[PDB]
């Protein structure tokens, strides 16, 4: 237990001067015609690259991936265009090699300005990175154990120190996540930040801990929900999910609202464990309902008691429930939010999800530690442009999830302390 955090990071890594550092970063960026159209992921690693740079480092070899070429070189997923971006961000020349491992790679690296930055090609072009892959005719194909081993040592031969700045992909145990067997393994500033806020919230958080979950499906969250019930104090279940709970628990006339057949079967277990673990469940007691799934459709409000008429569905929290939010949230000390409270992507049904954000942002300033990790949830924080108003918005893909699901994250375990 308590594996998260308490690891090793760039910060406080003595003897970096004149050393060759290998950095695993997240460069999976959206691109159109060799034109990167969102350089945040690139700018984000600058702090790490900069620090290493002004510390000595004979070389700065960067390795990463983009897309899912599946083990075969696919020109639609080459990191070349990213190397160009870095030239302008660093203000100096950057070396691009169309390879990750090999003799030439090692040679070309050593033959490059003394404080140069070098960026190899997509690691995912080697089936040995993920382990499996597919072929030309699109058929599943598995790597060769000897090959994977060869690939992992070839990477380990690239440098002396290894810094991993790629959270969000640490839940998978790929060659670049657990293969670089070097002695010094530390987190990048990005990584370090993530590992910091999560443990600060899953290991020993300032109570009460609030978990805000949301989303249509309840069936694909059983694991998440349970693993949390035994560590949180309050929990708000919203968005679609609520309907399934409200029918199983209160015999509410859900109308046409979304109903999760599979999940309807785990509602008993949850409510039970929740009571056993002494966790308070908070569910909407009124909802805005539409006579058709689409923004701008006749809409009215009803209570859970009144119930939703036939051929009518609910699409957002009613005002009584959105007022009921203030107390639960503003009184929390730490908050893990994952899930919009309604169909936010449609203006008319985003009030419940927008008002929650303000309350989350506001409790942050009141001093509470707030973490978001949804992505679909973040996309809301992003559209609102409030990333900074929140303690930490995890840029973690599936990774964030599994850690909130209780899973282990190889990528992290393979780090020093
Ligand atoms: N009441 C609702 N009805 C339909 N979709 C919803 C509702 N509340 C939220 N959603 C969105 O529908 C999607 C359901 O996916 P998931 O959360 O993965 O089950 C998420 O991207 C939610 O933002």
């Amino acid at each position: 237990h308590h594996h998260l955090g308490n690891k090793l990071s760039i910060s406080d890594l003595k003897d970096i001067k004149n050393k060759k550092v290998l950095v695993r970063v997240d460069f999976n960026v959206p691109i159109e015609n060799g034109i990167i159209k969102d350089t945040n992921r690139i700018t984000a690693t600058l702090p790490t690259i900069n620090h290493l740079k002004k510390e000595g480092a004979s070389k700065i070899i960067l390795i990463s991936h983009c897309g899912r070429p599946d083990g075969l070189r696919n020109e639609k997923y080459t990191l070349k265009p990213v190397a160009e971006t870095l030239k302008g961000l660093l203000g100096e020349e950057v070396l691009f090699l169309n390879d990750c491992v090999g003799k030439e790679v090692e040679d070309k690296i050593n033959a490059a300005k003394e404080n140069s930055v070098i960026l190899l090609e997509n690691l995912r072009f080697h089936i040995e990175e993920e382990g499996k892959g597919v072929d030309a005719n699109g058929n599943k194909v598995k790597a060769n154990k000897e090959d994977v081993e060869k690939f992992q040592n070839d990477l380990t031969k690239l440098a002396d120190v290894f810094i991993n700045d790629a959270f969000g992909t640490a839940h998978r145990a790929h060659s670049s996540m657990v293969g670089v067997k070097l002695n010094v393994k530390a987190s990048g500033f990005l990584m370090k930040k993530e590992l910091e806020y999560f443990s600060k919230a899953l290991e020993n958080p300032q109570r009460p801990l609030l978990a805000i979950l949301g989303g249509a499906k309840v069936s694909d969250k059983i694991q998440l929900i349970k693993n949390l019930l035994d560590k949180v104090d309050r929990m708000i279940i919203g968005g679609g999910m609520a309907y399934t709970f409200k029918k199983v628990l209160n015999n509410m006339k859900i109308g046409t609202s979304l109903f999760d057949e599979a999940g309807s079967k785990i509602v008993g277990e949850i409510m039970e464990k929740a009571k056993a673990k002494n966790v308070q469940i908070f569910l909407p007691v009124d909802f805005k309902i539409a006579d058709n799934f689409d923004n701008n459709a006749n809409t009215k409000f009803v209570t859970d008691e009144e119930g939703i008429p036939d051929n009518w569905m609910g699409l957002d929290a009613g005002p009584k429930s959105i007022e009921n939010y203030k107390d639960v949230i503003l009184t929390s000390k730490t908050v893990i939010w994952n899930g919009p409270q309604g169909v936010f992507e449609m203006p008319n049904f985003a009030k419940g999800s927008i008002e929650c954000l303000n309350l989350v942002v506001e409790v942050t300033k009141k001093g509470a530690i707030t973490i978001v990790g949804g992505g679909d949830t973040a996309s809301l924080v992003e559209q609102q442009n409030k990333k900074n108003e929140i303690s930490h918005v995890s840029t973690g893909g599936g990774a964030s999830l599994e850690l909130l699901e209780g899973k282990e994250l190889p990528g992290v375990l393979a780090l020093s302390n």
